């Protein structure tokens, strides 16, 4: 179906997007840089500890899901 069609290729070029070598570095300076809302030295330590242990965890998830686009595109009743 064409919804079906368009869904997937959005999830792949979401994949891809993810998948850039540059990508992850640069959510992770943007998410270091709002742990920098936090008091110093110790708090916005810890946060960015967080950040660092937890991004490419969150990442890893979502780019997962990204490989298995007619998965996502039935989710969201595109694909049946
Ligand atoms: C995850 C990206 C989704 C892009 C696919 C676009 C959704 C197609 C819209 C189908 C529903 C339209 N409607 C209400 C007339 O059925
Ligand atoms: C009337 C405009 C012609 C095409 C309109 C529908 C295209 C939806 C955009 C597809 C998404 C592009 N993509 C997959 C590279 O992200
Ligand atoms: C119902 C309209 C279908 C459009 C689905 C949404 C497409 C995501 C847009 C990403 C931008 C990609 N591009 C090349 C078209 O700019
Ligand atoms: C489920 C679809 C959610 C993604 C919506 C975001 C679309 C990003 C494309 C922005 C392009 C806008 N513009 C004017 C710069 O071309
Ligand atoms: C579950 C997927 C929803 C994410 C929708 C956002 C589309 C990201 C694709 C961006 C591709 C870059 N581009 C073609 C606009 O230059
Ligand atoms: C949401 C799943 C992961 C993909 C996130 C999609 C949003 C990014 C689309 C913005 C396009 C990026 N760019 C190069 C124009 O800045
Ligand atoms: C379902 C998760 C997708 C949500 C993230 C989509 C956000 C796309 C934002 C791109 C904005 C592009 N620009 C240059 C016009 O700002
Ligand atoms: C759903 C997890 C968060 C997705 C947010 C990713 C947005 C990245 C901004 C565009 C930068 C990607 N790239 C390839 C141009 O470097
Ligand atoms: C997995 C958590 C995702 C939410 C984080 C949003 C990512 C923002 C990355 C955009 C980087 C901004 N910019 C233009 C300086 O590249
Ligand atoms: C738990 C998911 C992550 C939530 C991320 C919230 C970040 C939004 C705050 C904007 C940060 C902007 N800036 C320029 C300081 O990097
Ligand atoms: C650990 C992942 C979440 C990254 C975002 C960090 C949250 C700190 C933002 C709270 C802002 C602090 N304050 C006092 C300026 O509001
Ligand atoms: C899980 C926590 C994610 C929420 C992080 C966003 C914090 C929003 C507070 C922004 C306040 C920053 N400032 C400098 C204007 O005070
Ligand atoms: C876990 C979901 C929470 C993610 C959303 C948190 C974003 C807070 C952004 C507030 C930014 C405030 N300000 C004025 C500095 O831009
Ligand atoms: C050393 C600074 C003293 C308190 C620092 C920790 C407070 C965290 C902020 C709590 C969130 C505020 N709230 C719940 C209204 O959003
Ligand atoms: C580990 C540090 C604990 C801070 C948790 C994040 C608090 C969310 C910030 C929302 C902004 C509320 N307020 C009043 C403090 O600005
Ligand atoms: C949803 C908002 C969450 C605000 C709560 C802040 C998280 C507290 C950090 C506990 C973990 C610190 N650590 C790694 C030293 O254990
Ligand atoms: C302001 C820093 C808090 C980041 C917001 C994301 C939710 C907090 C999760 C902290 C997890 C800590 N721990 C080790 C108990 O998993
Ligand atoms: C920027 C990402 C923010 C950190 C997200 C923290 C996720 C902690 C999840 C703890 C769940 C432990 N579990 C699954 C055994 O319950
Ligand atoms: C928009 C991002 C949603 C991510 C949802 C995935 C759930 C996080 C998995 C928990 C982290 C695993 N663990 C137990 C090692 O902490
Ligand atoms: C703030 C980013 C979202 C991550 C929070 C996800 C909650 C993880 C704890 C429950 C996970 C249970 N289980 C078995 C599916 O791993
Ligand atoms: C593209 C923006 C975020 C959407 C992708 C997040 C994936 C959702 C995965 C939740 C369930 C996955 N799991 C743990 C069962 O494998
Ligand atoms: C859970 C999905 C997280 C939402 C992702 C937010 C993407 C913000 C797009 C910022 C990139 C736009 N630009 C051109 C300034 O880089
Ligand atoms: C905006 C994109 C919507 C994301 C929808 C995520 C669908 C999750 C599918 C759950 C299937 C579980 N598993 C482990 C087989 O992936
Ligand atoms: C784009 C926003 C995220 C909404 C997508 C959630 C997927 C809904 C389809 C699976 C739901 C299954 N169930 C039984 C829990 O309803
Ligand atoms: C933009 C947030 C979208 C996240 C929604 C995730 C949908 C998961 C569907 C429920 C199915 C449960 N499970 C474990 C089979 O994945
Ligand atoms: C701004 C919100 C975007 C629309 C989100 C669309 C969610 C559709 C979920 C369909 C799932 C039907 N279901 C659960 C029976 O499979
Ligand atoms: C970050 C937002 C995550 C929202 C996740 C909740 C799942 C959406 C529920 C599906 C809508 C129900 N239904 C079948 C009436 O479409
Ligand atoms: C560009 C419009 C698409 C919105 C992005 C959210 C996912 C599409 C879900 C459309 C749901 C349509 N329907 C009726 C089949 O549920």
């Amino acid at each position: 179906s064409l919804p079906c069609d368009i869904c997937k290729d959005v999830v792949t070029a979401a994949g891809d997007m993810l998948k850039d070598n540059a990508t992850e570095e640069e959510i992770l300076v943007y998410l270091e840089k709002t742990c920098d809302w936090l008091p110093k030295p110790n708090m916005s330590a810890s946060c960015k500890e967080i950040v660092d242990s937890y991004l490419p965890v969150i990442l890893d998830i979502i780019k997962g899901e990204m490989s298995r686009p007619g998965e996502v595109c039935s989710a969201l009743n595109l694909c049946e």
